């Protein structure tokens, strides 16, 4: 059994990673930070982990030696901050000091920063820490269910902004599926010290294709305001990354080999399609 | 169907009240505040309520007329601030008074009767009375998540590992209630004619427990005796330099020092609620 410490386990992605690690059969440790000890929902979430067999390990980002003691107990560290640069770098320093970690999987929110955005990867390299990066897809909770409307995570009402012509291919993935891929890949010899691209073919969609999925489920056409590229840029760092995705098509402008793509490496994961994802909000 | 607006529906108690309101068949409205829109947990929670039949009503505590418009749509307003983020509740009262249509207001007091400084604690109740707003108060019990699961220790919701502070002798009766049960009592009482303009006491008999009895339940569940430090009333007060409510509950016995009638006690009024006992509550921590 691979021993895995999940950092950020009360986050949106982190709590799905804990569940996926338990389901995959890893011996799963969850960092229990002091600050969330007074949050009743986060305490009951951690207790739902325990009842499924996870071990809670106490430590905090402000206590370097507590981070060292947590990572000294496992083979793999998985980090998911959706729920930050200094914090990942504090983890990197603790991992380097501990010396025992076989693989570190920092979450990058599915966003490849090598295309300074590179500070965490540069510290991983300089520390000699083995790793796997999972990149290449927008999380459906943040870009899909809102029809990619900025400034809101709620489903659309009658109107939407269409970015450019909405004909640029984006890659969407359910966070539940990103968590399964993380749990599958973290002891896969094929992905040690590799970038793994998450590109589920059925979820390669232009913004207009995503909109049309919504319109078909609600049986009604949305009012549309088209936002040109320079009208977008004249209204200004995620805003910059959003532009790279929806106007320059950075998630789809290069090919990926089967030996480095998540759905090919892990074809047992039946990833949720965006029509099934959006069905819940209609 | 009684129409109910729940204010604080992404909070701890408040999300349980929304659930119990839907369970009861109330036409359930939930205030959707702009400030939770950055929080995916909160957004998906509210969308879960909408999926179950709730109505989301956009409004903000800093926008008086948005609150008036919200309360003008319902018969009953329930508010619960535990886990959200006296002024907020007073803003709600102002909007209810101006709206004029609300048949009953149920402000959560976190189980703590403020009528036992005194005038600051009574500020909301005084504004309710001055506005002529009809109400139901629910009081008399410690929420188990905050006083039971942690064996009444400070600074954590987890039970201790091998050491407990015992207050006084731990022989003062306290009343404990599961937050889930508080929410069901709230949903059942809010259109009960019997509780209009009443204080309803929540006193589940099996959950009237001294702190030592509560510790003993945990020691039996774990099969280990805890190391005990006894804290006198004088030392507790000296270290205060919420703790005041704590002192009155665990040292003065203010939850159990008076009798309540059946016609004003939640488990008599609503005997269909099978309230959770503390042995069952604590087992999830083992």
């Amino acid at each position: 059994k691979t021993r895995v410490l999940v950092v950020g386990g009360t986050g949106s992605l982190g709590r799905r990673i804990v569940s996926a690690c338990l389901a995959e059969g890893h011996e799963t440790y969850v960092l229990q930070r002091p600050e969330i000890g007074v949050d009743i929902e986060k305490v009951q979430l951690l207790l739902s982990f325990k009842r499924l067999g996870a071990h809670l390990v106490e430590g905090s980002f402000s206590d370097h030696q507590s981070l060292v003691s947590a990572v000294k107990q496992v083979d793999v560290v998985v980090s998911a901050m959706s729920g930050n640069i200094p914090v990942q770098l504090k983890l990197v320093a603790a991992i380097k000091e501990a010396g025992n970690v076989k693989r570190f999987l920092p979450s990058e929110f599915g966003m490849d920063p090598s295309r300074q955005k590179m500070e965490i990867r540069n510290a991983i390299k300089a520390a000699g820490i083995s790793h796997t990066y999972l990149v290449g897809a927008c999380f459906a909770a943040y870009f899909g269910g809102n029809l990619s409307q900025m400034g809101t995570l709620f489903p659309p009402k009658n109107k939407v902004d269409i970015y450019g012509d909405g004909n640029v291919k984006v890659v969407f993935v359910d966070e539940d599926d990103m968590a399964k891929y993380t749990a599958k890949t973290l002891n896969d010899p094929r992905t040690l010290n590799k970038t793994v691209y998450v590109r589920p073919t059925d979820n390669i969609l232009t913004q207009m294709e995503l909109v049309q999925i919504w319109e078909k489920l609600t049986e009604k056409e949305l009012e549309k305001t088209y936002v040109s590229g320079n009208d977008f840029l004249a209204d200004i760092a995620g805003l910059g990354h959003f532009y790279h995705i929806y106007y320059e098509g950075c998630l789809t402008d290069h090919e990926v080999g089967d030996d480095e793509e998540a759905t090919k490496l892990y074809p047992d994961v039946k990833y949720k399609r965006m029509d099934e994802y959006l069905k819940i909000f209609v």
